[PDB]
């Protein structure tokens, strides 16, 4: 992950230390002029931002953490005693978010995984002291979107309310988890339109709200 490494180091050479906005600012503007990265970016975070301030969750979880952009995003419009779990399958942008979430001031308010959702999601209530999921983003490799829903679902970690957040659902698309969720009456879905990060592209995000078992 040598691009991964240079984001990290322009950030931490640019920004300022515990700021999280001149963070995300630096990351987003180094991805869009210089080296794109998969990021969710500024316009689609104006979406994620909002939901969060609609629903404001005291505990989130996160799949797919990469360099800690949408952890720092995320994490710096919650309250106080609020976590957000993120998990990373790959040690090496693990070890990047962590520098990433120190750097940005937000690190009490974040606990970082190292492992793949499908394992360390069983594990929620046990090993992390999780009840029920307030909110959850989705960004990891999209063929999981659908899996893993279902097994956050048979876990026990869906409340009715509990808000799923779905990026990238147009592209590069998650089109099955897409057909569940949109289809199945345990789901109450809006969709929110907008651009693949730092481009042009269409993309957008899939609001789920899960109305329990039914
Ligand atoms: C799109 S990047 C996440 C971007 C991040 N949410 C952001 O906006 O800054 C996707 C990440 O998912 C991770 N990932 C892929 N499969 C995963 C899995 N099964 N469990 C956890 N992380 C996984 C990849 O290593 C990659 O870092
Ligand atoms: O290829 N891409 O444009 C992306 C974009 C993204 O925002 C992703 O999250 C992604 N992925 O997790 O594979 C891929
Ligand atoms: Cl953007
Ligand atoms: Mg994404």
């Amino acid at each position: 992950d040598t691009k991964e490494q240079r984001i990290l180091n322009h950030v931490l050479q640019h920004a300022e230390p515990g700021n999280a906005q001149s963070v995300l600012e630096a990351i987003d503007t180094y991805c869009e002029q210089k080296e794109w990265a998969m990021n969710v970016g500024d316009k689609k975070g104006k979406i994620v931002d909002a939901v969060i301030q609609e629903h404001q969750p005291s505990v989130l979880l996160e799949l797919g953490a990469y360099c800690g952009y949408s952890a720092v995003r995320m994490a710096r419009l919650l309250s106080p005693g609020a976590r957000l779990i993120t998990i990373e399958i790959n040690p090496d942008c693990a070890a990047i978010t962590q520098r990433m979430v120190d750097f940005a001031g937000v690190k009490d308010k974040v606990t970082l995984v190292v492992g793949a959702s499908q394992d360390i999601i069983p594990q929620l209530k046990k090993k992390y002291d999780v009840d029920t999921l307030d909110m959850v983003f989705l960004d990891h490799w999209k063929d999981r979107y659908l899996p893993d829903t279902l097994l956050l679902e048979e876990c026990g970690l869906l409340r009715k309310g509990t808000v799923l957040l779905a990026d990238n659902v147009i592209c590069p698309g998650a089109p099955d988890f897409l057909a569940h969720v949109r289809g199945s009456s345990c789901f109450e879905c809006t969709h929110y339109q907008s651009f693949l990060e730092y481009r042009e592209v269409v993309d957008g995000l899939e609001k789920a709200i899960y109305k329990g078992p039914g």
